[PDB]
């Protein structure tokens, strides 16, 4: 027996990978997929072996994941209760696609990953698993095993030569998610020191930044007249508005399994980005196009955020999404400065910016106003 | 034959004034409303009757334009394309309301205002008046006299008596908008020192600032612990958040008239009171309400935009957000620094927050159930 | 400990009763409630205390069923994938609703009843059951015994000595759905003879039948003339619809659990009263309002099919819907003939409908709508250059 | 100057092709377009040249319309306040797409239209040609006319020697509809023998038929097994669907640019089409997809009521209306009897449907545990009410 381990390189991943080994007596291979986390992947593939992998696959995935996750969100103009641009969501159907591909090519009949049994990664993980490949077996540790506490796995870990070291965190090109501990409190403010993709707004440069994006039929082609690839791209931006400390958010949402949770994201690069699309969609885009697609968004925005990313719904509304960014040709000027992001020209070869005179107005008005005449006679 | 005009003390509606006066051979009832635009209104009201007014008005506002049309809006979430916060579109339906009313009081069949003939205020204007009014007539000089230039509108004014004088604006309690000029050109960024209600970013202070709003029912009702009026509150949220520079927004909007138009908008008080709001809910709302409520505050933001606020398709809405709004008691703790506007608390007497019902064998059945129809559509595809 | 089991009285719940006593050993407090399913509640009753009920409760349901269920329902307009008005959803919250009061009285921990863990049902007892008292205990014994199959399930009953007896019914004052069996086959007609609420229309008078409905604040009052309470206004047209065949539907249905299924209803007097109701908005609403209305209603429906009645969500939108409802008065004139019902006519008190607009503007004002209307596609044409 | 004029070859557009003479003085091209009024359309061409146009054209249609016009609006589910299948609505758009391109080749500054002014046609003729060519200039004598009331009317056109003669009509391959006269009080029912396409349910055939049609990506393509062009296919359809007074439909709705309206409407085989199509939706469609859609299909009405066919919103939704019916493939089987349409049977080669996950790989005890999970909310919420 085969399983195919989604594996980051931490502790318990290691102790997952052991437990795999001894609970099913399988042969583990594990998966290691470089996706921006700043780290060194390769470190993690050497490190399984260490751990008893009978194979290790570390993969660089950060233009596909660009291309082919964070692009198409950011088409549909995709925004989670208001805020949060979706870093961690968007991120997890594609650890999956590869496991479950990687388990195709190993002839492995199960894969295996390790999100807490009551969090919501879990189920991203495991609904796009299904959704590619219906019988594939999944085995979820934090689930099946028995450990009761920190202490114990500690110990448990230390036994097997597993090597052990205030929040939890998650990081990729899009953003750096922090929770857990000190955040738990909703009422008090993130912790002096905690983030680390941005720089303090008040450690921020004093003088402003401009930058310009260009957008080539929704998606973002260059910067500052430099064109540059998905990922290369994000890349830049997430420097640039890094260094001033843009794309902060500091909230509290609605969990799709549990209840409700204190999260706090950083996404620099994406924020620009989500203010320089709209800059130019503004010229580009239709009104009542416009109107309708906004009224969407939420929509698509939630069945991310719940990981129904390869389900019929999200590609339904993708349809709907991508032929409205087919439009968004142009550029976009920000003005970068303290932790802010200002929107400060934008144009385009097909701009609608500047047919009728004044009679015509008032025509307008008087059929407008009918309904609302006739309502208010009839309440006499 | 007498005419109320929406009288704002300017030299294009004192010329109004006049034109009306003669043109309709009518005597012209003034009415100036104070919703914040920082002006003396007994002045304007002052210099109606110079100008020809067989009576003029001037009332206070304040206090029932934020309760009764920018708290009301608020509660609902709206927003127009992104981010306008409505400023100029919610004050509207406020100022029609009294010229109808002033009509009706003084028996004027006909009420007057001074938008120009292309734009968008002049639907806001009417759609309300038609609305509360229906036999009510209306005069808009600007879609019906013959000037020709502004040159030939001063040597009328001056002929008249009526004292004669880069973009223009719009200002109230809620917000100042900015238009036309250089602003017109939508690559170029706003001229230096336009900013009027707010502080530069660059000028702002270097010490952040927390501040603390309470929401009791959908409705703010203190900060940082003083209990304060809608007008006081909206008010001195605008000199906290504007010695901040917060709430600059730079678009370019789709009208309901003619096209786009380029508008530069502050709206420090407003913009606090957005994320104030956002906070709180984000501990006091249901999932799935709050999911619902923002797929329809953009509709509601375009209706209140197009002018369509004393229509039936904004009330029913509206009881939508009241009763979701109902759920909103708490208070958000946000920091001001330089621009922005950062929520760093919240809390509330009936929080559904638990940082803590179920175990991993629950979520197991629940991933198995959500992926059933997922699993049967990939067999299916083989 | 006790239970208080959703006690319908067929074979299935007195097998669940007995179950429960030999597997809990605990109390079993049934609970039968007349929901209009033609059935002598009182016999269920006596039944449930022969088959070892502690308890057995029987109460009249019909007028609360209609008034703080049916109708609230209704006046959103409520239909689910197209054709569905929902006849088994809006029940089950109701019965959850009194099997937890009846604990919270007789001092019982847990609750039960007899769906599926194949239904939407189980969902609907449930979700109503925790909303309404968090801590309750549910038990779902199709969930958890050892059954397998029809055979073992009929022995077991003798065992126990139970009365024993193509497709299950599920009835009451608003309709009767068929499924299963022969019906689990989406390509087979469902069988002739099946429908009980309805009369065959081959079988329906040759002469068309007119009936009117009068609506007062959105919810209907009278039937040709006739003040009805609601529950005796349902039931009138059910008699005057079925009578002519009226309601009839065949779909394939996505349950809330995952797969399709194949259902057909018979709905005579909701399916009037539905099409009453629209007669009526189309004289008393406003135009973007009954818009807006239509856009909601589907997604009301999937909050009441998948058991969310006691959902804050499914309460909001409420409120939306009863404030549009609200504007709803008049009368519809309905001509029923074959399975089939004919809106002929509609008149209301403040009717926005005058024979004049038809027979506050004019020529000119018309022109300028369509420029002002029409810029941005010109501009766009333009552009395309 | 030359006006193009959409001539119908009535009364109406033959007075107004006078008055376009006599009052630009301008050559007028007349345009028939048969999209199936049942009318002769080669009549109306001649009466034309009679009446005294400087050319007429005449063009069968039927094809375009359908598959250009009405199939895509039926792939969306479109239904206007609940049963207005817009037989008028999605004619209009095909019309003034030829009288704008009719005068691009005609170097014809002008285009008209006999809409009145008053309705929602007009609107409906001028947003499609504005939005084909923002240039054309658009002439709408309804509006232009000092003519008031039809005896005026009627005199102006017997002085021009144009032949003379209860509710207004108007009929294409997707239906009919009428309004006016007695079907304006709305407390009225419409009058015996005034339908035309459809037999009068109480006298229809007394043993029910059944009828099958097969959908291949989100189209019909066959009628009981036979393979027809998308106008063919419409036509046999309301021949079958007609014959048992199929599709009737009487309301009163509301309009774009009046009030109210009261309008009778009978659409044979859309009717049959509209439930076909979903019945073959619910095996191949999944349910968050459908939900999504049906809750998008209202909109799309009222933009094809509005008269908005040729503008992004409705081409937007389009792409996602396509996208989900390229799924619709199957066949639908249904019972016509005395005006009603009863679905009895679906089938299709890619359908969702599993009979083994109904009868009696899915756990009943993975139920439980998706009722805690949905059920937590409600609980917390309860808990805090306290
Ligand atoms: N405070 C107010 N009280 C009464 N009417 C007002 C007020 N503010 C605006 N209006 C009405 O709205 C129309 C004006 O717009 P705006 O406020 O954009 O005008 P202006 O061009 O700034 O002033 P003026 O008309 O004096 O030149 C006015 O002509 C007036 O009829
Ligand atoms: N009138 C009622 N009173 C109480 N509970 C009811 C009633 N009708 C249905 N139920 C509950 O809904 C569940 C039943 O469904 P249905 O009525 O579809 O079941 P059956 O399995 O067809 O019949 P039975 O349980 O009587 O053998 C029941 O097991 C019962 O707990
Ligand atoms: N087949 C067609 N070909 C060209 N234009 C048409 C056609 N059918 C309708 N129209 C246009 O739509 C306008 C007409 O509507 P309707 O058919 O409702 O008009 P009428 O005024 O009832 O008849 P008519 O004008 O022909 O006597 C017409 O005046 C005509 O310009
Ligand atoms: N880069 C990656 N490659 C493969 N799987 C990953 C990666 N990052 C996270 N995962 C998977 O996502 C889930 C984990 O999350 P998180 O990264 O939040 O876990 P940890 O518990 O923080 O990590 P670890 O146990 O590996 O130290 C599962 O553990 C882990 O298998």
């Amino acid at each position: 027996m085969k399983i195919v381990l989604a594996y980051s390189g931490g502790l318990d991943t290691s102790i997952i990978l052991k437990w795999l080994k001894e609970t099913y007596r399988a042969e583990v291979i594990a998966f290691t997929a470089d996706i921006g986390q700043g780290e060194e992947v390769e470190e993690a593939r050497e490190k399984a072996l260490r751990t008893g992998a009978s194979k290790a696959i570390a993969l660089d995935l950060k233009e596909e994941f660009v291309r082919d996750f964070v692009f198409p969100m950011m088409r549909a103009g995709a925004v989670y209760e208001g805020y949060y641009l979706l870093g961690t969501s968007i991120a997890r159907p594609l650890i999956a696609k590869h496991l479950v591909r990687i388990a195709e090519e190993e002839g492995a009949e199960a894969i295996a990953h390790g999100a807490t049994g009551k969090g919501n990664d879990q189920v991203r993980f495991e609904l796009t698993a299904y959704a590619l490949k219906p019988d594939i077996k999944v085995i979820a540790p934090w689930r099946e095993w028995s450990f009761q506490g920190r202490k114990e796995m500690i110990a448990y870990a230390e036994a097997h030569g597993i090597p052990v070291p205030p929040y939890s965190m998650d990081a990729n090109l899009l953003h750096i998610s922090y929770e857990g501990g000190v955040l738990e409190d909703p009422w008090a403010e993130p912790p002096k020191g905690m983030f680390r993709m941005t720089q303090d707004p008040e450690e921020a440069p004093d003088a402003p930044e401009y930058v310009e994006v260009e957008f080539f039929e929704g998606d973002p082609v260059a910067v500052n007249g430099e064109r540059l690839s998905p990922a290369a791209l994000l890349q830049r931006l997430n420097e640039i508005g890094g260094r001033h400390g843009v794309g902060r958010v500091d909230i509290v949402e609605n969990r799709f399994v549990g209840m409700k949770s204190r999260g706090v994201y950083e996404t620099p690069g994406g924020t620009i980005l989500y203010h320089a699309r709209r800059a130019v969609e503004s010229l580009t885009l239709d009104r009542e196009v416009l109107h309708q697609r906004d009224m969407l968004s939420p929509k698509y925005a939630e069945l991310v955020y719940y990981g129904f990313w390869y389900a019929p719904e999200r590609e339904a509304l993708q349809a709907y999404f991508d032929h409205v960014a087919r439009s968004v040709t142009g550029v976009a000027r920000l003005k970068l400065y303290k932790g802010n992001v200002y929107v400060v020209g934008r144009k385009a070869p097909k701009s609608l910016y500047r047919g009728y005179d004044q009679k015509d107005a008032e025509g307008f008005i008087k059929i407008q106003a009918l309904r609302l005449r006739v309502r208010a006679l009839v309440e006499r």
